[PDB]
């Protein structure tokens, strides 16, 4: 199957128009939309969606990602061949997936070949319509990229930087995620488990336990949340209107 | 069939991990959306939600709700069998879906058994991804629900508060949804049909009659509603926010 | 495949039932959801949002919309035959849609045929659930529209004035939709491409770029668009957030 | 969904090409086959086995039957567009399915125009691979038989002589089947029950049974069967293996 | 999905009935074809065949099989629900695939009940297609058997005599099956593997190897088969031939 | 989509054990029959009928072929990647259909690794069911044949012997294909379309033309066929019988 994440919103035609053009191409494709509701243009959030999307995905899955702010200009669009596959421009989108991907190759797609097999033109600022969408629907049937892309080094993409760095005994963790629920997720993974996280940038410590109910209603606290990293939430509340932060800030946290 | 509806939000990967997890499991499970915008841990307005779904599908079809509010706690994961399945946390989502199910028999998920289908660990924070919607999945594919849980009292699960109140002929009536129009759904069903609706609180007297356009812009009514519940709403306007009121709030009404 | 456009709202069980409603009729429809966060009753919105899928779409395609502010009352259920199927209530929805279908018959759908084929009552206010869902299913499937329905004039149905007007050198165009990221788009197609776009109400003098990225972060300016129509945007902003429009508006544009 | 009714044998490719040239048109068609080994160029028996298989398939299904002895000559290729569909070629091979549908439209299938759709040039003895298949794919997938044929009168395609005569109290009946027990199949239908049927080319008489197992194993017998047809045949035996008759034959025989 | 195994045959439209009858009752039904060419009425053959399909299907797997020679007459028609289901004639037909199920409950098909959910009448001579299909596609779907049958006793059913016995040394087997090989297979299981093999019949001593190739072509061995059972070949020839034997006769082997 | 070609025979649960043992693995693979009729371990044929397939099937089509007389011995199992994919044993069988791929690389099967996938035993006398269907199935949801083999190069792997010869102007042909009507196919190819071709070994002459129907009934042709090869055939009747010539046998031919 197919995986769908981009900011294209809900309230349009632009997931309609993308799915019936990746059906033209692949009519039985299984599409999994993952979402549709990624901050405008935000290329951090998108990876973190995806990297928890592909830890999860059957080997062989195809996962298309679309968030474009540089959609028309000259920045490359790319599919990532491996043990999953991934197709999004390059622009550092595949910086968290990537590692949960054993890669074996890398390939620019070029339009000219894309349309040989779509028949439709080349849009310059819908590209998910008429690029991404319809090579994941292509490899999704067996096609293989070199067909419609030339490879390119593996080390040659845009990468994020998303690792945290630590001063001494003090963490400087930035916020990569932030759900509906309020629930802050931060940087920071493979650490030992604390018993304590103080939240220097606000005087507070906080537990840290299993799950949002270990603590009473509107109460704050640390966890090892649901995606491997560290998670800071509000029992029934929103932690994100409290420590009032975004993604992208950061925090000095100190583990006990 | 799977159903899905959850409050787990729509930015965010939550609810992909769900459907690459229950594909996973079962490759080629039909799910189908319900929603995934139901109010934060708010296990009554889910229960609606599945209820009027539950009234209109297959027989055969299986029911994921996932609002899990103290997932991780010590509530119970459990599957109801019968006339079609509910697979949902044991804290009342279940008890207005109950009312159109040919109940069999109620089983428990038993973490360690569903463990043994799934290969990998169940987290404390999201039994949606770990637990509910991989039962679903198994059921949906042929699984008995023995298989991953022991059977238990129907009677034995827990339960909302769903009864409307009568003092003489006032009815004391709850709001048990709002939609997105802002139409109102009070918890009175199978009443002889009236033909004013007087809501005592905003001393307002309504017509009853069959649909929104019956009445001018801006003029609110009561109808009978297509869940067979008592729907307030204003045609083309917002009941809720004229009337100021919020699920589970409580209005005294008197039919003429 | 059948396509789904609503204005039902995202937060309800509406689109659920009318999904399992459709399966029921017919169990392996492939349903794709184009969106359901139509501006309530917004009938132009609708058409506008249809009528882009339907230029994507393969021909055979069934497309099911339903932003229907006068369920229930006298206005006609409708069924369009063509290369591609159009199951709408006669207000106008199918006006732009239309725009790329060759129309070879027009029908109207009777209830109680209809009925016959669902086996539940007909609501009031919910046709989406009980006669345009079934329908596009029974299309779906095979069933000729007359089994259910009588053919009716393809000129008697409802239209919407979707033509621009344009006095000497100025165009009086109309907002007929807005996306997500505040993208503006007006009903002005095959045109000349022009070098600058003038916003005469505000006196703003925009580029004609092919994409958003040619200007800086935050600037404004005109773009050929991905649907043949002159979108007004903001590089990374929203310009109906500036322009402070709504779909609806009437804009005077001078092409330079 | 499609059926496929064939004289091509099972040993071969024909069948696998037919198929994978029809998926190719619309690769997410539903392919159920009915039976390959009709005998060789025997058209009756092709339209016997049509009949049955019609009589019970949902209405919207697709029959695509092929025992084209004159493929490549100037025999038509059409579609019979009813409440089911037929695509045969125009030798007769439709008679019996149409007494169970309610024809609409009769089209002859224009080569020039079906090579638009498939791609491959069309052979002059693979018609089933290169007309039919694609065509019953077409109409599957949604595209009107106008699209690549022209209508043709209902009446004018091929017909072939199917109704028994009757002279006197005796019934002379064709064998239109003989099934891979030897059960062999009479053309009459519409009798009223009997209580011993005689052969008279065998002077046998025999007793007319609801069930082969109502009679010694071993010992011939006649039935009402399971097609609507009188039935003659051996518990646990051959008739056709006793009577020595074969498709076509014409038997005398009296009802008593 | 549901398998199929019957000795309908391939000349003819039963199968193809069977099979759009399931589809109407459950028109997304996965069905694969094990075999209709098992020897007529013959219950053994029918049984070896799906004992070894049930080995490795998925659990949660219904098995419709139709050998019924005593179609029609007072046999019960029964539902097997367990680790995997069984549709079939209460025949012995179940006998072998029961080794392998982990049988919960039994269930007596009852005709007035399942031509409630079908619409046609039963015909006395053609269950496959009027019961037991039906009820296989029903239990795919998630229908209960309760809701079309009443439990029965488990060892109520009829069982074959499968097992073979031992005189001292000398082992009585029988031919359980033959394939279109000639290879034939004698109903002995678990037995220690010897280093020859002598049928007594014939005063032939096998060689017992892994695998056809390891003896010459023309060659006769005996081997663990590919089924758990003795098997006796002739590489690349028929065993069957030589040896001149049946499904059902009894052979004297000693294992050395 | 994957195909299948096998002499495994239609009486008997070897194709169906290798189906579900497929669904087992993919249980949302489509699969489609070509054959199982190929004459018991004859190579060339099921080389001819994979060859036919393969010419008519869509980009990416896994095609599986088991005709493995030498199953469990020496031979190795192999996957050829390419256009289209080919997963067959290593004895010849892929040498026509590797005319029309465009082939990538080419694997021999690990054993060990299949049996990590699959999780039950690997037979000896059954790999279609252990190895080739598993194999395919994999291959077909997305995994690389780099996960459970090792690369090989393709001039490595067995080939059978099918080029024409031609003593000047006579031809030595070879009967590489007869179906179930007894046309007969001889390796000859792209050749310049003659008026007459005489089959020098029976001193006959024979006109070429179009189709069967050109000629009386009972008399002989030959035709360009629907395969690209030279075919012979008898209007409505077996040139093969008539010329009573088996697969492998060669014919000295000239074209006029
Ligand atoms: N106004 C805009 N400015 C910049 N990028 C935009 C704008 N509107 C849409 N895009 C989109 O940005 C998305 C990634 O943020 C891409 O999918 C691209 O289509
Ligand atoms: N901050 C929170 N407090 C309480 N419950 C939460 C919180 N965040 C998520 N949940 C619940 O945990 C599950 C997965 O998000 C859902 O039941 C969800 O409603
Ligand atoms: N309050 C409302 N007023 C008018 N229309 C509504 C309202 N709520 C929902 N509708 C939508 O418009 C249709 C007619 O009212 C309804 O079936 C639904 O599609
Ligand atoms: N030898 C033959 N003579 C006549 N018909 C044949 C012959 N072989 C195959 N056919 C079948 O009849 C059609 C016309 O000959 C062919 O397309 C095929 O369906
Ligand atoms: N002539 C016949 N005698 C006995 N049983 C028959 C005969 N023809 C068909 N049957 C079939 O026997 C099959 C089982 O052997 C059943 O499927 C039943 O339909
Ligand atoms: N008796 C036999 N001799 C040689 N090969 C066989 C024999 N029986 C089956 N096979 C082959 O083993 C595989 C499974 O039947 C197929 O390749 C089949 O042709």
């Amino acid at each position: 199957m197919i995986t769908l994440t981009t900011d294209f919103g809900l309230k349009g035609p632009y997931v309609g128009e993308m799915k019936v053009a990746m059906l033209r191409i692949n009519p039985n494709a299984k599409i999994v939309d993952v979402t549709h509701s990624v901050t405008r243009h935000s290329i951090l959030e998108g990876s973190f969606v995806m990297e928890q999307v592909v830890k999860y995905s059957p080997k062989g899955t195809v996962h298309v990602g679309v968030i474009d702010p540089g959609v028309g200009t000259e920045r490359r669009a790319i599919v990532i061949e491996g043990d999953q596959y991934l197709v999004v421009p390059d622009n550092g989108l595949a910086t968290l997936p990537l590692k949960h991907i054993k890669v074996k190759s890398v390939y620019e797609i070029i339009p000219d070949k894309i349309r040989k097999f779509t028949g439709w033109e080349i849009s310059s600022t819908f590209h998910g319509r008429d690029i991404f969408g319809p090579a994941g629907a292509l490899i999704e049937k067996g096609i293989h990229p070199e067909e419609f892309g030339r490879e390119i080094p593996v080390d040659s993409i845009v990468k994020l930087n998303v690792e945290p760095r630590k001063e001494g005994d003090v963490w400087i963790l930035k916020v990569i995620y932030i759900d509906d629920f309020g629930n802050v997720i931060l940087n920071l993974e493979n650490y030992e488990k604390p018993r304590t996280v103080e939240l220097l940038d606000f005087n507070l410590r906080l537990p840290y336990l299993e799950t949002y109910g270990l603590v009473e209603k509107g109460e704050m606290l640390a966890l090892p949340g649901s995606h491997d990293y560290l998670e800071i939430a509000v029992n029934m509340g929103s932690a994100a209107e409290r420590l009032n932060v975004k993604v992208g800030d950061e925090l000095r946290v100190r583990l006990l």
